[PDB]
Protein backbone atom coordinates (compact mmCIF):
# COMPACT_ATOMS: atom_id res chain seq x y z
CA UNK A 1 0.00 0.00 0.00
CA UNK A 2 1.21 3.16 -1.19
CA UNK A 3 0.21 5.86 1.79
CA UNK A 4 -1.24 9.44 1.04
CA UNK A 5 -0.06 11.93 2.96
CA UNK A 6 -2.21 12.64 6.07
CA UNK A 7 -3.77 9.56 5.91
CA UNK A 8 -0.34 8.48 7.04
CA UNK A 9 0.58 10.83 9.60
CA UNK A 10 -3.18 9.92 11.37
CA UNK A 11 -2.17 6.37 11.26
CA UNK A 12 1.31 6.85 12.93
CA UNK A 13 -0.14 9.26 15.62
CA UNK A 14 -2.84 6.60 16.19
CA UNK A 15 -0.25 3.78 16.72
CA UNK A 16 1.42 6.06 19.32
CA UNK A 17 4.40 7.46 17.20
CA UNK A 18 4.14 11.07 18.31
CA UNK A 19 6.98 11.94 20.70
CA UNK A 20 7.70 8.27 20.74
CA UNK A 21 11.12 8.39 22.50
CA UNK A 22 11.27 11.91 22.08
CA UNK A 23 10.57 12.16 18.10
CA UNK A 24 7.87 13.76 16.86
CA UNK A 25 5.30 12.96 14.16
CA UNK A 26 6.82 14.84 11.55
CA UNK A 27 10.11 13.03 11.88
CA UNK A 28 8.58 9.97 11.31
CA UNK A 29 7.06 11.00 8.76
CA UNK A 30 10.10 12.52 6.88
CA UNK A 31 11.54 9.15 7.75
CA UNK A 32 9.08 6.93 6.07
CA UNK A 33 8.89 9.55 2.86
CA UNK A 34 12.89 8.98 2.54
CA UNK A 35 12.70 5.45 3.30
CA UNK A 36 10.04 4.19 1.19
CA UNK A 37 7.96 7.27 -0.64
CA UNK A 38 5.40 6.25 2.43
CA UNK A 39 4.85 2.29 0.31
CA UNK A 40 4.87 -0.52 3.09
CA UNK A 41 5.50 -3.45 0.08
CA UNK A 42 8.81 -1.60 -0.67
CA UNK A 43 12.04 -3.91 -0.53
CA UNK A 44 15.68 -3.29 -1.36
CA UNK A 45 18.26 -5.80 -1.22
CA UNK A 46 21.69 -5.00 0.23
CA UNK A 47 24.03 -7.50 -2.00
CA UNK A 48 27.07 -5.91 -0.03
CA UNK A 49 26.23 -7.80 2.67
CA UNK A 50 23.30 -9.74 1.79
CA UNK A 51 20.80 -8.32 3.97
CA UNK A 52 17.25 -6.83 2.92
CA UNK A 53 15.58 -3.59 4.04
CA UNK A 54 11.73 -4.19 4.40
CA UNK A 55 8.61 -2.04 4.55
CA UNK A 56 7.41 1.59 5.01
CA UNK A 57 10.68 2.69 7.56
CA UNK A 58 13.11 -0.06 5.12
CA UNK A 59 14.24 -1.81 8.36
CA UNK A 60 17.39 -3.86 7.79
CA UNK A 61 17.05 -7.80 8.21
CA UNK A 62 20.39 -7.84 9.93
CA UNK A 63 19.10 -7.16 13.16
CA UNK A 64 15.51 -6.35 13.68
CA UNK A 65 13.39 -9.19 11.46
CA UNK A 66 14.28 -12.62 10.17
CA UNK A 67 13.86 -13.54 6.38
CA UNK A 68 15.79 -16.62 6.87
CA UNK A 69 18.95 -15.96 4.62
CA UNK A 70 20.87 -12.89 5.80
CA UNK A 71 23.68 -14.51 7.17
CA UNK A 72 23.85 -14.32 11.15
CA UNK A 73 21.60 -12.45 11.43
CA UNK A 74 19.06 -11.65 14.19
CA UNK A 75 15.63 -10.86 14.76
CA UNK A 76 15.06 -7.61 17.80
CA UNK A 77 11.72 -7.41 16.74
CA UNK A 78 10.56 -10.79 16.94
CA UNK A 79 8.86 -11.04 13.53
CA UNK A 80 9.18 -12.82 10.33
CA UNK A 81 10.12 -10.17 7.59
CA UNK A 82 6.78 -10.57 5.82
CA UNK A 83 5.38 -9.06 8.81
CA UNK A 84 6.85 -5.63 7.40
CA UNK A 85 5.26 -6.32 3.82
CA UNK A 86 1.71 -5.58 5.29
CA UNK A 87 -0.61 -2.87 4.20
CA UNK A 88 -1.16 -2.99 7.89
CA UNK A 89 1.51 -0.84 9.43
CA UNK A 90 1.12 -1.71 13.56
CA UNK A 91 3.84 -4.55 13.11
CA UNK A 92 6.04 -2.30 11.25
CA UNK A 93 5.49 0.78 14.06
CA UNK A 94 6.03 -1.82 16.52
CA UNK A 95 9.22 -2.52 15.29
CA UNK A 96 10.20 0.97 14.19
CA UNK A 97 9.78 1.93 18.31
CA UNK A 98 12.10 -1.56 18.94
CA UNK A 99 15.01 0.32 17.01
CA UNK A 100 14.81 3.49 18.09
CA UNK A 101 14.81 2.62 22.53
CA UNK A 102 18.47 1.62 21.35
CA UNK A 103 21.21 4.97 21.99
CA UNK A 104 20.92 5.85 18.50
CA UNK A 105 17.45 6.45 18.20
CA UNK A 106 16.15 7.61 15.09
CA UNK A 107 19.75 8.46 14.05
CA UNK A 108 19.73 4.48 13.33
CA UNK A 109 18.56 5.30 9.95
CA UNK A 110 21.51 7.02 7.77
CA UNK A 111 18.91 8.48 5.53
CA UNK A 112 17.17 10.21 8.39
CA UNK A 113 20.50 11.94 9.47
CA UNK A 114 20.84 12.82 5.33
CA UNK A 115 16.92 14.31 4.85
CA UNK A 116 15.85 15.47 7.89
CA UNK A 117 17.98 15.42 10.69
CA UNK A 118 18.17 19.92 11.26
CA UNK A 119 16.02 20.18 8.83
CA UNK A 120 12.02 22.34 8.72
CA UNK A 121 10.28 19.16 8.52
CA UNK A 122 6.97 20.72 10.02
CA UNK A 123 5.64 20.73 6.04
CA UNK A 124 5.09 16.35 6.66
CA UNK A 125 2.18 17.10 8.98
CA UNK A 126 1.10 20.45 8.05
CA UNK A 127 -2.83 20.33 7.41
CA UNK A 128 -3.09 17.03 8.47
CA UNK A 129 -4.89 17.58 12.08
CA UNK A 130 -2.17 15.45 14.32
Amino acid sequence: KLFERCELARTLKRLGMDGYRGISLANWMCLAKWESGYNTRATNYNAGDRSTDYGIFQINSRYWCNDGKTPGAVNACHLSCSALLQDNIADAVACAKRVVRDPQGIRAWVAWRNRCQNRDVRQYVQGCGV
